[PDB]
């Protein structure tokens, strides 16, 4: 006996159901109906004429068709949510009640544990629960000491005691029916608002977050040493995974590898790496998932290993090297962290110590290390989704209190899994409370910069604009953190059932411009990497050899991949210029056209953004193949990896000066592989190597594992196995001597930096376009206030004009800019001081405005005003 839930309850007096042209309400207590009978109460809904409002329709858009019913006033509602409900016909079918819970029992009270000098009271929001109470316990593994019952007063069960709670461990007792059992069951959860667990979260540790013994030395005066921040359009991003940052680092001590602590090693290969690129200029470091997920026990005695050393015995192309890690996988210390269980919580396993203070301390002394060698903190969070739903199970938190309430369901009650499994629903209010709530957490309890938002097109954008205030608001004096800094960005990915705004206005890419939100420039992307994620590994792009260096896979004629390496080179344009949707570039088919009017390859605009800070440069990122792998798949074999090795380097530095946000995956600088792993995020510490000595890029260390691989093993052995493929040092160090020149260019000069589109349309023009452009060349010029009278504000006291060749062929080029005729331009200083001898060689003649750049180079020119 145990219906679906096709009805739904949206306000406290209205029931949508999509009937046709005598309806019933049945409610049992104990949960006892079957087929309309054994019910407790019986009521009957007069069919409303007046049909939904426009509260309603505008909060659940996919049921604006839903007849509409009315509930007599004589029903009890606050009691009825409680029990167990169905509607039927005369067809029988539950009810849907996120709509009336919201109506009735919406609280902006005090939730999770709260401290006075003289007691700690405990709050639960569970309008549904028949009954909630609290057992405590003295230790993370002692047995049960007291029980104590709850009071609910609005749907919020409240208690308070002495404040000897302090530093106990809980779990909440809820007494709550469950629609996949379609039974009233009395299940064990842990607190929303829990500040830290016990290990694996079994038990949630009632701790004051405010204790000073949970604060590093100093703590309180991190934000007067925080690094300055003039304006967002001087960002830069550096994506890392905590265990990647640590786990083969042999100058930190083995004990201490792998989690927050291991930051704290100032002098480490590691941090020493993190320095050098923050002192080039890198801004801000953006970590994965850090709160409380499942994939990893949280138990290190628990945690299993392959033989690093007989692994690197077997051949560069073998398959035993996958084998044996997917063997352990799902026991190792190893995973992104993308399965939300509490998210406002440090993980467990990247602290020293599961039980107690280590988790929360070694966090702020993360956040505060990384502050003290300039670089700012940001949090990756994941409020799209959980990892999982249901009565049973530890991972199972918010659907165990409230079911049906978090998580997103479809129109038969069943729950959505578009995000990965147990999507979300932010639209509820409560829902929405606890991410801005959970934001606000991060933020002043642990000092968190800025925030990047997975699947932020599953987010509602109300959502992201009301977090946006809350967070920008805090102050130093009330807060102790300068809210006005805090940046906030995410994959604005529109699809499944958020598209078209199906379920309200999302947070995607084009409903978030003009909200000061940045979000993941997809479009420069796949330009100048090739294809896309979803389409056949070999296509070539810009910077793979599109047209001028075919790699044998069939994608036209010679003037069909002529035509489209242009196309992409406009795409590329728009997003060097910010990706905004009104800036006006002449096309490849000489017309001119503004960002939104060039369309993607499916029929949509390339530029969308109403400002520079709203995009998200970048050409690779944790998921996926990583920069070093992908250009090693899509260029021609023949190719040395001296030759690769340039070609890495034309790519981020595409980014490094780029309008708008340059974001580098770890790794870029140092040509990072995982030896064409698409999708690494469950494939253990090998397969992810980030080697801080240099001497490797963990290149050739076996296939990818077949889960997510197998189907390209064929394309991968032969380069795999290919010892003209592997780096050795001299490339890896090039490699990050070269990018970090890059970032000193970027911040030489405010003109690669331009904080407005009304700047940028000023500014910024591209040389090299029309029907009869040079193939592989892009040309960017950024104008200053030149002479006496200028229409614009000198924004740089150095330079009065700045010119950028990106160079893609393989050959030396000259480019004739007449525009540029007669001026003073020079091999930028850093770049004649380069250690690359062949950028020194670049040179512009006067009386022609000639630009001569060599192969497969980037050059950028100056015009002094000294
Ligand atoms: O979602 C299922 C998907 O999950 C995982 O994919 C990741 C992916 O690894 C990430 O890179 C990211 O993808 C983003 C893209 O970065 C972004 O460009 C955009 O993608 C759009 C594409 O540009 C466009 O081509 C189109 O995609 C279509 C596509 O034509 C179809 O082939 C079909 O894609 C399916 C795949 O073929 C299939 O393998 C599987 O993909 C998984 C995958 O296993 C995993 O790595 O399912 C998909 C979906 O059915 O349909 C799509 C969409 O109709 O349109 C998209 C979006 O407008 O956005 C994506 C995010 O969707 O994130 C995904 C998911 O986290
Ligand atoms: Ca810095
Ligand atoms: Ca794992």
């Amino acid at each position: 006996f145990m219906p679906d839930a096709r009805a739904y309850w949206v306000t406290s007096d209205l029931i949508a159901w999509n009937v046709g042209e005598s309806v019933c309400l049945y409610a049992s207590r104990a949960a006892a109906m079957s087929l309309i009978q054994g019910y407790d109460s019986k009521v009957e809904l007069q069919p409303e004429s007046a049909g939904l409002p426009e509260t309603v329709t505008q909060k659940f858009p996919f049921i604006s068709s839903y007849r509409a019913f009315r509930v007599p006033s004589s029903v009890d509602v606050a009691s009825l949510v409680k029990c167990q409900l169905v509607v039927a016909s005369f067809d029988v079918t539950g009810l849907q009640l996120p709509g009336v819970l919201d109506d009735m029992f919406a609280y902006t009270g005090p939730l999770g544990a709260v401290f006075s000098e003289d007691s700690v009271s405990l709050h639960l929001w569970a309008p549904t629960a028949q009954g909630v109470s609290v057992c405590f316990f003295d230790g993370p593994a002692g047995p049960a000491l007291e029980t104590v019952q709850l009071k609910e007063s609005n749907g919020v069960w409240s208690v308070t005691g002495p404040r000897e709670w302090e530093n106990r461990y809980y779990l909440y007792e809820v007494d709550v029916y469950h629609p996949t059992k379609a039974q009233v069951l009395k299940c064990l959860a842990g607190d929303p608002y829990a500040r830290s667990l016990s290990a694996n979260g079994a038990r949630t540790w009632l701790v004051d977050i405010n204790n000073e013994t949970l604060k590093p030395a100093s703590w309180d005066e991190l934000a007067d040493e925080k690094p300055k921040l003039d304006s967002f359009s001087d960002i830069t991003i550096y994506e890392l995974h905590i265990r990647d940052f640590s786990a083969h680092d042999g100058t930190v001590d083995s004990d201490s590898r792998g989690g927050f602590r291991a930051f704290a090693y100032q002098a480490s290969a590691g941090m020493e790496h993190l320095r050098k690129l923050s002192d080039a200029g890198l801004t801000h470091v953006h970590l994965l998932p850090s709160f409380h997920f499942a994939g990893v026990d949280d138990i290190k005695s628990n945690w299993k290993f392959v033989d690093e050393c007989e692994l690197a015995t077997f051949p560069p192309g073998s398959d035993m090297q996958q084998a044996a890690v997917v063997a352990i996988q799902e026991e190792d210390p190893y995973n992104w962290g993308y399965n939300p269980v509490l998210w406002g919580v440090p993980k467990g396993s990247y602290a020293s110590d599961p039980d107690g203070p280590s988790r929360i301390i070694e966090y702020r002394q993360m956040v505060q290390a990384l502050n003290r060698i300039g670089l700012r903190v940001v949090m990756d969070v994941v409020y799209n989704h959980l990892d999982s739903s249901g009565p049973c199970g530890i991972s199972s938190v918010l659907d165990k209190i409230v079911p049906g309430y978090y998580v997103r369901r479809d129109t038969n009650g069943q729950i959505e899994n578009s995000a990965a499994m147990n999507n979300t629903a932010s639209e509820h209010f409560m829902v929405d409370r606890l991410i801005v709530d959970d934001l606000l957490n991060w933020a002043v309890n642990y000092k968190v910069d800025g925030f990047r938002f997975d699947l932020m097109g599953h987010i509602m954008k109300r959502t992201m604009m009301r977090a946006k205030s809350a967070l920008q608001s805090l102050t130093t004096d009330a807060h102790g953190v300068d809210g006005s800094k805090i940046y906030l960005y995410g994959e604005g990915w529109d699809f499944a059932e958020v598209a078209r705004n199906q379920r309200g206005i999302n947070g995607s890419q084009l409903n978030m411009s003009g909200t000061g939100i940045g979000s993941f420039n997809d479009r420069i992307r796949d330009a100048i990497n090739g294809g896309n994620p979803f389409g056949n590994p070999l296509q070539q792009g810009f910077n793979t050899g599109l047209f001028l260096e075919p790699n044998g896979f069939y994608q036209g004629n010679e003037a069909d991949t002529r035509r489209s390496l242009a196309t992409y080179a406009d795409q590329i344009q728009i997003g060097l210029a910010g990706n905004l949707r009104d800036y006006v570039l002449i096309s490849h088919t000489g017309e001119a056209k503004k960002g939104s009017e060039i369309h993607t390859f499916d029929g949509l605009p390339v530029g969308y953004t109403a400002s520079p800070i709203e995009t998200i440069n970048y050409v690779s990122a944790h998921d996926n193949e990583t920069l070093f792998d992908v250009i090693s798949v899509k260029t021609p074999m023949i190719l040395s990896v001296d030759e690769r090795c340039r070609i890495n380097h034309l790519a981020s530095s595409m980014m490094a000066l780029s309008q708008g946000i340059p974001f580098f995956h770890a790794g870029d600088e140092i040509l990072r592989s995982k030896s064409i792993d698409r999708d690494s995020y469950n494939s253990g510490d090998w397969f992810n190597k980030l080697d801080f000595t240099y001497e490797t890029n963990n290149w050739g260390v076996g296939l990818p594992p077949s889960e997510k691989n197998e189907d390209n093993w064929p394309l991968m052995k032969p380069r795999l196995e290919n010892p003209s493929f592997k780096p050795a040092k001299g490339h890896i160090l090039a490699a990050l001597d070269s990018f970090v020149d890059i970032l000193k260019i970027r911040y030489s000069s405010p003109l690669f930096r331009l904080s407005t589109a009304n700047d940028i349309k000023q500014r910024v023009r591209f040389h090299n376009t029309g029907p009869s452009l040079v193939p592989g060349v892009i040309v960017m010029g950024i104008e200053d206030a030149r002479g006496e009278s200028p229409e614009m504000a000198q924004l740089d006291t150095n330079f009065s004009y700045v010119v950028t060749v990106f160079n893609v062929c393989p050959h030396e080029v000259s480019m004739d800019i007449p525009a540029l005729a007669s001026m003073g331009f020079e091999l930028h200083p850093v770049q004649v001081n380069s250690s690359d001898t062949l950028v020194r060689k670049s040179a512009y003649e006067a009386a022609t405005g000639r630009f001569t750049v060599p192969g497969r180079t980037v050059s950028v020119f100056v015009e002094p005003r000294c």
